[PDB]
């Protein structure tokens, strides 16, 4: 299949081959504040990411992705809502046109220039992660806002490489990627039961988005859009956009762990 963000195969038109799409439990959402309910029985994230984790980077065409070494148990994500151990797989971006809007959620109506997903698979139940992703418990994405601001020396080593992957298809190799590091000071969060943003769009995903975002700069922002989400020898299109719209609640909970 050929989905993306543009005009004939973005978002509006992913129900025609994916029909989970117009499901009860798809994501982003709208966080909506005033809505979510503190829960005290919600734990701390307990996290650990080894830094040569982190193998390659490549340009999907969606997004970069930086892809981790999931067959060992260096990096993984615990506590939380999770029950058991989620192994970290991939990280990538979602961003829009221009910089007031590109987060997936939304926060009070609000949208931040861009989110970053962590992708991670529940390895205590699941033998990979192409399993895990066909359970309501197989998967867990962390989700970090990105807001304008000043320049992010931890950002910059993936800008830094954005050159080398311009094309769909094209990988570098990305190691010593201190991700932890990149994360907000504060891990307070919100979670709800939800679903890969993207085609499948499978209703997998325990969703964990943290209340604060991170700084990026407009011009470290705007290196993600000199991306193609074409290849090499293709006619090109820049890979401007990339975040589906926010989905119906339709009755979920919005959870926090803080107050
Ligand atoms: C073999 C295989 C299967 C699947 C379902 N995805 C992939 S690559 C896509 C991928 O890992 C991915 C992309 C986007 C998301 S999101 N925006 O965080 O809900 C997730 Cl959870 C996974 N590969
Ligand atoms: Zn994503």
């Amino acid at each position: 299949l050929s989905w993306g963000y543009r005009e004939h195969n973005g978002p509006i038109h992913w129900k025609e081959f994916f029909p989970i799409a117009d499901g009860d439990q798809q994501s982003p959402i709208e966080i909506k504040t005033k809505e979510v309910k503190y829960d005290s029985s919600l734990r701390p994230l307990s996290i650990k990411y080894d830094p040569s984790s982190a193998k390659i980077i490549s340009n999907s065409g969606h997004s970069f992705n930086v892809d981790f070494d999931d067959t060992e148990n260096k990096s993984v994500l615990r506590g939380g809502p999770l029950t058991g151990s989620y192994r970290l797989r991939q990280v990538h971006l979602h961003w829009g046109s221009a910089d007031d809007h590109g987060s997936e959620h939304i926060v009070d109506g609000v949208s931040y220039a861009a989110e970053l997903h962590v992708v991670h698979w529940n390895s205590d139940k699941y033998p990979s992660f192409v399993e895990a992703a066909h359970e309501p418990d197989g998967l867990a994405v962390l989700g970090v806002f990105l807001q304008i601001g000043e320049p992010n020396s931890q950002l910059q080593k993936i800008t830094d490489t954005l050159d080398s992957i311009k094309e769909k298809g094209k990988q570098t190799r990305f190691t010593n990627f201190d991700l932890l590091s990149l994360l907000p000071p504060s891990w307070d969060y919100w979670t709800y039961p939800g679903s890969l943003t993207v085609p499948p769009l499978l209703e997998s995903v325990t969703w964990i988005v943290l209340k604060q975002p991170i700084n990026i700069s407009s011009q470290q922002l705007a290196k993600f859009r000199s991306l193609l989400c074409t290849a090499e020898g293709e006619a090109a299109a820049f890979l401007v956009s990339n975040h589906r719209p926010p989905q119906p609640l339709k009755g979920r909970k919005v959870r926090a762990s803080f107050h």
